[PDB]
């Protein structure tokens, strides 16, 4: 099956429990700029809240931080980068009480405390030059 066209938009809603999976694979091919993008807004419009951001800098850093009112807030950021070049990788984004779980590859790599309530989170997008496999949100 053909790739997902990006920058690719999804239409959610988040709960406690939810769990966000992002199949696909990232090239390097950018200069200046992150080789993968995920962010959760508060509306179906790019001007709105950003409550999770979540960049990929290949051999770099991951970026995460939320916008909010227009501003990027507090940016944290990992060295730790388990995202290579041309290899396939499986992001999933749990949402927990206080925080989103941030897990690649089977591994844990960080805790993303909430700024804005997921509950609020009506869109996602995954854009970049990622070529995406699959993106869904499931619950029990
Ligand atoms: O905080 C996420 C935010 O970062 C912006 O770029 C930052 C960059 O991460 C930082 O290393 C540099 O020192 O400052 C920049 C602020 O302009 C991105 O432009 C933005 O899209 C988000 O990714």
């Amino acid at each position: 099956m053909s790739f997902l066209t990006v920058p690719y938009k999804l239409p959610v809603s988040l709960s406690v429990g939810s769990c966000v999976i992002i199949k696909g694979t990232l090239i390097d091919s950018s200069i200046n700029e992150p080789q993968l993008q995920v962010d959760f807004y508060t509306e179906m419009n790019e001007d709105s809240e950003i409550a999770f951001h979540l960049n990929v800098r290949l051999g770099r850093r991951v970026v995460m931080n939320s916008r909010e009112f227009g501003i990027w807030m507090l940016e944290e950021n990992l060295h730790y980068v388990p995202f290579e070049d041309g290899k396939p990788f499986d992001l999933r984004i749990y949402v927990c009480l206080n925080e989103y779980e941030v897990k690649v590859n089977g591994e844990y790599i960080y805790a993303f405390v909430h700024r804005i309530p997921p509950s609020y989170v009506k869109m996602i997008q995954v854009w970049r030059d990622v070529s995406l496999d699959s993106v869904l949100v499931n619950n029990g």
